[PDB]
RNA sequence: GUGAGCGGCAUCCAAGUUACGCAUCAGAUUCGAGACGCGAGUAUUUCCCGCGCGGG
């Protein structure tokens, strides 16, 4: 590591407005009345994943030209 | 088929109310528009400066 892994935050959430309004105008087809952020499909998650900089390292046997030939492309 | 793949930190909120750059302080003390332009000196050549002529 180059420096200190960073807690990388992500979130998930579907806009209740643009629900509502499209409840309202039958793009949607739900009769639940009220969301529910806890669980289900209106559900709000949050997640976090470590972000790290480096420089990566490994050893193997095999063909140098086809090794670097394929990482090309990564 | 990279413990991969998939995933909104997002929504809402007044920096505002009140407050004298003000009180006091000599542009003063001295001195003339009144003075300053030649009626000043003999007769015919003398040492010389540029070179017959210009010129001490």
């Amino acid at each position: 590591k180059g420096a200190a892994s960073q807690n990388w935050m992500q979130t998930s959430r579907i806009n209740t407005a643009e629900a509502a309004r499209h409840r309202s105008e039958g793009f949607l087809l739900l009769r639940a009345a009220k969301p529910n952020p806890a669980g289900g499909p209106f559900k709000n998650s949050l997640y976090h994943y470590p972000l790290v900089w480096a420089t990566l390292t490994a050893y193997c046997v095999g063909d140098q030209a086809r090794i670097a030939d394929l990482l090309s492309q990564c």
